[PDB]
This record gives structure tokens, C-alpha cells and sequence, in this order.
């Protein structure tokens, strides 16, 4: 069991070692495109880039480049776009990717300001009188409404392709108490947030892939997706013990670098999947309990 493993690792405090092993073993593929000097100002961090083999191309003839990757989890049969928090000049490219990629959901795991510095553009309307229009990719976005919880806010956004005037509904899940390079307050809060996403349809295969982002698109986002896919996988077999959390991590590793940034994120991910196993193995009432402990309201 993964829980035996947890306590093996814990009892012999070797999270850091494990996680270095992971860093050890993770894939390295070319990012030639990211590093074209034309794309400099499309990348928020020198050292966080999309592999070429799995980057999202924009369907624009001018420059198809965005710092985003398609994480494609074939056995789980679940796929995600991870991306950095939008720069002031790429809010338009972000929404072009949501449009072409036909996503229903966007998961933000960061604040615009973290630790004194600006992590991310304010890329969505904070208020419904004040749409945003993105001139360069020709898209309208309007706040249609929000549901503010203590530790997260869900928003209904309308997104409009100004060229056809066709319209889509986007849900935006903003977790607001997940520290940069940190873990959530508890497994209950994270699982309550994850399960809000699931419930919303946005992780379901009649939509394009959910868009997940932090500021770099790697630490917090990796953690979200790792826990989600492990729960998916165990759910399909009802077999907790055929789930190798570290193998799943390195599988996601093939499609975008540096996923899960810290050993406490690794440990947190185990905690989240171990807890969530409760619900996946037929204790639906755990999900209530989550909502309760999480103090959502
Ligand atoms: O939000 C996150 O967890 C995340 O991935 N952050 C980061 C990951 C980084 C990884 C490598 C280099 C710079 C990074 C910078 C940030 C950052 O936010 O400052």
C-alpha cells in the first residue's frame, strides 16, 4: 500500500531523498521553441518552459507559441493543460488557447500577488459591468457571476469569439490560500476544492482539457493534477494498491518539467490521495466531512 509507503518514508524521513530521486529520473525533452529569442517575453520564468513535443500551439499564423503543455494521462483517460500565470501581453493568447482547446474549466492555484511580487496578470473581469476585450486574439470575456468561499471563488465567465460571435461558458476555480512553493491548509480543503472542480463537469471528457495554472504552471498545478489522476486511477480499478504515486508523477514528467516543486508537495500529494481513497472506495459521506472541516462557508 501507498500508506505503508508513506509511513516507511515518514518513519525514515526521506521525503527529500525520494523527491531528489524523482528530480533524478524525470524526463528531459527539447524546448527549442520556448527558447526562440522571439518568445522571450512569452515566458514568465527563464527556467520554466514547455517541451516542444507537448506544448500547446495557438492556431495563429503569426506566432503559435504559448507557455502551456498538454499533460496526457492515457491510462486514467484524463488530460490537462498546464500553463504559467498569464503575463500582461499573453492574456489574449491564454484565452485563445481556452477557445481553441475548448476548455470548460480553468483552475488558478495562485494569487495575483504572492510574497510581495506579481505572480500573474489579472486576466479575468472582476466585475460584471466591466468586460474585458482582447484585441490581439479578438475575444470578449464577461463576469457572469461568482460564489465566494473563504478559501476559494468560483466564477462563471462568458467567453466570446468576436469573429463569429459564438459564446462559451467558462468556470474559473480560484484557490486563494495555497501558498507559492507550499501545500494546502489540509487534505480536506484541497479535496473539497478538487471535488468542486469534478462536480462542475470541467474534468469530463465531453470538454477539452481543463486549463490548470499557478504562477509557473508546475509546483501547485502538478500537485492538483497528481492527486486528481491517482484518484482517477484507483477509481477505475477500485484498486488503491495498483497506484504508484511516484510512477504517476514521472509519467506527467514526460509532458511538462518540474511538476511538484517541493518534497512537502510530494508528501502533501500522498496525504491527499490516501484521504481521497476514502471517497473512491465507497464512503461517499467522507465528502460531506471534507466540506465541513474545510470551513468553506
Ligand atoms: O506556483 C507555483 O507553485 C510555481 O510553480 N512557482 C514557481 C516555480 C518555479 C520553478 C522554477 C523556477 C522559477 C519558479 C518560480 C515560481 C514562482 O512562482 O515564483
Amino acid at each position: 500500500e501507498m500508506e505503508k509507503e508513506f509511513e516507511q518514508i515518514d518513519k525514515s524521513g526521506s521525503w527529500a531523498a525520494i523527491y531528489q530521486d524523482i528530480r533524478h529520473e524525470a524526463s528531459d525533452f527539447p524546448c527549442r521553441v520556448a527558447k526562440l529569442p522571439k518568445n522571450k517575453n512569452r515566458n514568465r520564468y527563464r527556467d520554466v518552459s514547455p517541451f516542444d513535443h507537448s506544448r500547446i500551439k495557438l492556431h495563429q499564423e503569426d506566432n503559435d507559441y504559448i507557455n502551456a503543455s498538454l499533460i496526457k494521462m492515457e491510462e486514467a483517460q484524463r488530460s490537462y493543460i498546464l500553463t504559467q500565470g498569464p503575463l500582461p501581453n499573453t492574456c489574449g493568447h491564454f484565452w485563445e488557447m481556452v477557445w481553441e482547446q475548448k476548455s470548460r474549466g480553468v483552475v488558478m492555484l495562485n494569487r495575483v500577488m504572492e510574497k510581495g511580487s506579481l505572480k500573474c496578470a489579472q486576466y479575468w473581469p472582476q466585475k460584471e459591468e466591466k468586460e474585458m476585450i482582447f484585441e490581439d486574439t479578438n475575444l470578449k470575456l464577461t463576469l457572469i457571476s461568482e460564489d465566494i468561499k473563504t478559501y476559494y471563488t468560483v466564477r462563471q465567465l462568458e467567453l466570446e469569439n468576436l469573429t463569429t460571435q459564438e459564446t462559451r461558458e467558462i468556470l474559473h476555480f480560484h484557490y486563494t490560500t495555497w501558498p507559492d512553493f507550499g501545500v494546502p491548509e489540509s487534505p480536506a480543503s484541497f479535496l473539497n476544492f478538487l471535488f468542486k472542480v469534478r462536480e462542475s463537469g470541467s474534468l469530463s471528457p465531453e470538454h477539452g482539457p481543463v486549463v490548470v495554472h499557478c504562477s509557473a504552471g508546475i509546483g501547485r498545478s502538478g500537485t492538483f493534477c497528481l492527486a486528481d489522476t491517482c484518484l482517477l486511477l484507483m477509481d477505475k480499478r477500485k484498486d488503491p494498491s495498483s497506484v504508484d504515486i511516484k510512477k504517476v508523477l514521472l509519467d506527467m514528467r514526460k509532458f511538462r518539467m518540474g511538476l511538484i516543486q517541493t518534497a512537502d508537495q510530494l508528501r502533501f500529494s500522498y496525504l491527499a490521495v490516501i484521504e481521497g481513497a476514502k471517497f473512491i472506495m465507497g464512503d461517499s459521506s467522507v465528502q460531506d466531512q471534507w466540506k465541513e472541516l474545510s470551513h468553506e462557508d
